[PDB]
């Protein structure tokens, strides 16, 4: 496990908080970073993230062992699971249906991480001259950017910008895209909901984080940078440290 602390806010342009997540932990104290962004769009979006957030602390406190060359197939099959079971909850209720929302998970070991993901919140890697997104944005805008019809920045201000493309809930099926990183040679994980990197550059997040300071220290400055930009949105992350491996 890593030194990691998750932060949220709903913003200063919200009702409600729909962002969810949380750092948990299974019988041997393996460790897990979740973190899920509800749809705004829909109902219930508090629901959704919520949902997901609690059936992967359930199912994993429930786990002894996730050993690194079973947690790909561990994250696929239990996000599969939760998507299926929450379509399932939303059709089943009037008052969530069309519910839904984001997914970023990662499982740590000693010298990597294994991450799923559906939708537009984000993992990512950094040290002292690199930050490097892991995941792909599954945004209408992402593909549009793809695939060369508009530019990276015009996505910012695109009328259909927030919409997304993949997202748990709104069907009976999912694939999640699984990737397997190496943390050598870096220094933090970041997972984020969109309301952070919707308004706080990739450069920006290097360069604060290159500072000296606790994870409290980074984390609350990165949060106050965010609400500075004015985000629109909840504003989520979590911040783990990642320990150079000793002499
Ligand atoms: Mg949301
Ligand atoms: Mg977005
Ligand atoms: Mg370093
Ligand atoms: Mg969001």
């Amino acid at each position: 496990h890593m030194e990691a602390q998750f932060f949220t806010d709903t913003g200063q342009h919200r009702d409600k908080n729909e962002d969810a997540g949380g750092i948990f932990y299974n019988q041997t104290n393996q460790q897990l970073l979740v973190l899920c962004d509800g749809m705004g769009g829909h109902k219930a979006g508090e629901v959704a993230s919520k949902f997901v957030t609690d059936e992967l602390k359930s199912r994993f406190e429930a786990e002894n062992l996730i050993e690194q060359h079973q947690a790909e197939n561990w994250l696929r099959n239990n996000i599969k699971d939760i998507n299926f079971q929450l379509y399932h909850y939303a059709q089943e209720n009037a008052e969530y249906k069309g519910m839904g929302t984001t997914c970023v998970c990662a499982l740590v070991f000693e010298k990597s991480v294994v991450i799923a993901n559906v939708g537009d919140s984000r993992a990512y890697v950094i040290n002292s001259r690199q930050i490097e997104q892991i995941t792909s944005d599954h945004s209408f805008v992402n593909h549009l950017v793809l695939t060369g019809q508009i530019t990276p920045e015009e996505a910012f201000t695109h009328p259909q910008k927030n919409i997304i493309t993949k997202v748990m809930g709104t069907d009976k099926r999912v694939s999640p895209d699984l990737f397997i990183k190496r943390l050598n040679f870096y220094d933090y994980l970041l997972l984020n909901s969109d309301g952070l990197t919707d308004y706080v550059k990739d450069n920006e997040i290097k360069r604060l984080l290159v500072k000296e300071g606790t994870i409290e220290d980074h984390g609350d400055q990165l949060m106050q940078l965010a609400l500075d930009n004015h985000s629109k949105d909840n504003v989520t992350f979590i911040l783990a440290a990642i320990e150079g491996d000793k002499v």
